[PDB]
């Protein structure tokens, strides 16, 4: 995350590191949100690789014990039917994962609570993106969980020529692009969570940022729309 602030380590509890195996040591690789006690929603781009993934629940700071923190294996990987590597503005950037046991839920560690299929929000409506990205383009990961507020920029505005034009699609969400704060690479994956009706809800999943950099001017954080994948959700987690 570029220009974040530091979370408090009881915020943001569905959030999760998506780690993958690094020789002798685990790598932070991307975000996701815990959705049930045994599956996880991350970005399908984050799991492209054939890597052995696992996932830590009740993280914040990735360099030292907290004394919360629960790991566990990744044993199946869904990703969207549609989701193309080469294309990621096609969308169906989300993927889901199946976690080798359930973890157990406390202050640390709790499931997201996702929209209502459909569910579209207003612009500039308040919303917060957390992870442990890249705290500048080009940088390094941040140590502990960072949050910034990122409110959305609707669609007609977000596919106009001077923001992403044809790039962004109605299955997306744009959050920010005020040049200041934004999404980076590792936050890829996470949560942009919104308030709507007193309630933080998960609606995007991060999905990609600028060649250009990842705080950039009319150039905001683009997230997958979980709303438009609700039915598909349910229908893997009812079979998997
Ligand atoms: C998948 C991708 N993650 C990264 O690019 C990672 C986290 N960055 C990284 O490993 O650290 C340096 C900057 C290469 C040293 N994008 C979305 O999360
Ligand atoms: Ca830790």
């Amino acid at each position: 995350v570029v220009g974040g602030t530091e979370a408090q380590r009881n915020s943001w509890p569905s959030q999760i590191s998506l780690q993958y195996r690094s020789g002798s040591s685990w790598a932070h690789t991307c975000g996701g949100t815990l959705i049930r006690q045994n599956w996880v929603m991350t970005a399908a781009h984050c799991v492209d690789r054939e890597l052995t993934f696992r996932v830590v629940v009740g993280e914040h700071n990735l360099n030292q014990n907290n004394g919360t923190e629960q790991y566990v294996g990744v044993q199946k990987i869904v990703v969207h039917p549609y989701w193309n590597t080469d294309d990621v503005a096609a969308g169906y950037d989300i993927a889901l994962l199946r976690l080798a046991q359930s973890v157990t839920l406390n202050s640390y560690v709790q499931l997201g609570v996702l929209p209502r299929a459909g569910t579209i929000l207003a612009n500039n409506s308040p919303c917060y993106i957390t992870g442990w990205g890249l705290t500048r383009t080009n940088g390094q990961l941040a140590q502990t969980l960072q949050q910034a507020y990122l409110p959305t920029v609707d669609y007609a505005i977000c596919s106009s020529s001077s923001y992403w034009g044809s790039t962004v699609k109605n299955s997306m969400v744009c959050a920010g692009g005020d040049g200041v704060r934004s999404g980076c690479q590792g936050d890829s994956g996470g949560p942009l969570h919104c308030l709507v009706n007193g309630q933080y809800a998960v609606h995007g999943v991060t999905s990609f940022v600028s060649r250009l950099g990842c705080n950039v001017t009319r150039k905001p954080t683009v997230f997958t729309r979980v709303s438009a994948y609700i039915s598909w959700i349910n229908n893997v987690i009812a079979s998997n």
